[PDB]
């Protein structure tokens, strides 16, 4: 339904920008992934599709020339040329401004799909250049993966607002995602360590495991297993480890108590500090703490 209206929209266009909106941690990145395709009905060569997501926290100019000289040509299977901006509210404002005469005059084969989850974030020179498209998970794709995982649905709160992680438990199924979570309880603490930090569903799970561990390790050994975890996940690791850790610890127990509401309030807190103003180790120790009493 969703799929279908933008490829008549795209279908009836000479160029065109457009914003794909939506609440969810990764369906707006997943609707424009499979959007070229979707219009296409043929799978992407990489001389016609063109992702642009870099690792940090910035898009910056050279990005956009990148942009800008990948649009310059035609496609070669396809009919139009895709570049797809994951999160673009992560653009500069020289980065704006030198993707403002491409964003409102791409070339006439050429379909530029960005994707955010904040809206008002953009520049209104952004705004008022993309056709702006709101995106829902539909609930029928909730109750099919409910349906086909079980009880698990309700014991992995992460795959409500994740689509594509909900999407890797619907392909495992219900024997295999409890077999994942299974092989991850039986895993040595040396190489569960080296999945904490993954994409998806594995890193997920791996981060539910590592809570448990903190959580049911015998009292003399608490210290240990935090020394153990601390010295092989340092720096950007600690800093993205505690953001990972702080969102289940959040999202994965329930706040009732005066006492809880201060936890609470340090937890909040943390998503919104910097990693130059965080005392890493101090930080993970507290978070592991609230989860470890909250759970006893
Ligand atoms: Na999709």
């Amino acid at each position: 339904d969703q799929l279908e209206t933008l490829k008549r929209i795209i279908e009836k266009s000479e160029g065109i920008s457009i914003l794909i909106n939506g609440e969810d941690l990764s369906y707006p990145r997943e609707v424009s992934l499979e959007l070229p395709e979707y219009v296409e009905k043929f799978p992407p060569k990489a001389s016609d599709v063109l992702e642009i997501d870099p690792e940090g926290e910035n898009i910056g100019i050279d990005d956009i020339r990148t942009i800008k000289d990948f649009l310059n040509y035609s496609p070669e299977l396809y009919t139009r040329k895709y570049v797809i901006v994951h999160d673009c509210e992560r653009m500069t404002q020289q980065a704006a401004n030198a993707f403002l005469k491409a964003l409102e005059e791409p070339p006439e084969y050429a379909v530029i799909v960005l994707n955010t989850r904040r809206w008002h974030y953009l520049l209104p020179t952004i705004k008022s250049r993309v056709f702006r498209v709101v995106v829902n998970v539909p609930k029928e794709f909730r109750d099919l993966v409910k349906e086909k995982i079980g009880d698990l649905w309700e014991e992995l709160p992460l795959l409500e607002r994740d689509f594509k992680t909900a999407l890797e438990a619907y392909k495992l199924g219900a024997e295999k995602l409890s077999g994942l979570m299974e092989s991850l309880k039986v895993l040595e603490t040396e190489k569960l360590l080296k999945k904490v930090l993954s994409k998806g569903l594995e890193g997920y799970l791996a981060c539910r495991e590592l809570l448990e561990r903190f959580s049911k390790v015998e009292s003399k050994e608490f210290f240990a297993l935090f020394d153990q975890v601390t010295n092989t996940i340092t720096g950007k690791d600690a800093f993205l480890l505690i953001q990972r850790l702080t969102r289940i610890i959040l999202h994965e127990n329930t706040w009732e108590s005066v006492e809880d509401q201060k936890s609470v309030s340090f937890l909040d807190s943390i998503l919104r500090v910097k990693i130059a103003n965080l005392n890493n180790k101090l930080t993970l120790m507290n978070i592991l703490a609230i989860h470890r009493e909250r759970k006893r």
